């Protein structure tokens, strides 16, 4: 008896350092295409249809960025948010350090009781030889899975998930978990 069931409307906001793949993740989820050439700064106004656990959900995808108008305006995205995707890049230890230093304080300031899914994107670079050589110059290496899980535990995230927007692996699962968190 599923036809004629009213949809549940939820709002998702995605935040994180520039270039970690926030917009690419939204486009892969929304359009099943990894944007290869002309990716905008933000992917705005989209509302995704997603069914999880027999509930039909309309999930508004709010993209954010970090420069000029986007930085001063970003706090305007937070009202009435039902779930947060907080993204770092596995090829960027610095983007992980900003999770506790910047993103968690900001999100806890504007969205105090909203569930946070911590997302490690670009997991395809974990074994990319060029990535390893560039990070090795800095005595660094790609973020390890246990390092992401540990950060998720520290910030009290609803969960930790790893993605490659590029291969699309894990992307669907992130938004499904985020929809469940939103239904709380
Ligand atoms: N290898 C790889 N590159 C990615 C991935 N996700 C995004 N990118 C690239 O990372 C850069 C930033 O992407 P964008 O989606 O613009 O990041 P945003 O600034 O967080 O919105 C672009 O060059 C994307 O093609 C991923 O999973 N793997
Ligand atoms: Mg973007």
């Amino acid at each position: 008896y599923f036809q004629g069931m009213a949809a549940i409307r939820k709002k998702l906001v995605i935040v994180g350092d520039g270039a970690v793949g926030k917009t690419s993740l939204l486009i892969v989820f929304s359009k099943d295409q990894f944007p290869e050439v002309y990716v905008p700064t933000v992917f705005e106004n989209y509302v995704a249809d997603i069914e999880v656990d027999g509930k039909q959900v309309e999930l508004a995808l709010w993209d954010t960025a970090g420069q000029e108008d986007y930085d001063r305006l970003r706090p305007l995205s937070y009202p009435d948010t039902d779930v947060i995707l907080m993204v770092f890049s596995i090829d960027s230890p610095d983007s992980l350090e900003n999770i506790p230093e910047k993103w968690t304080p900001e999100v806890k300031h504007f969205c105090p009781n909203v569930p946070i899914i911590l997302v490690g994107n670009k997991k395809d670079l974990r074994n990319d030889e060029h990535t390893r050589r560039e990070l090795a110059k800095m005595k660094q290496e790609p973020v390890k899975p246990e390092e992401g899980r540990d950060m998720a535990n520290r910030i009290g995230a609803f969960g930790y998930m790893e993605t490659s927007a590029k291969t699309k692996d894990g992307v669907r699962e992130v938004f499904e978990m985020a929809t469940r968190a939103a239904l709380q």
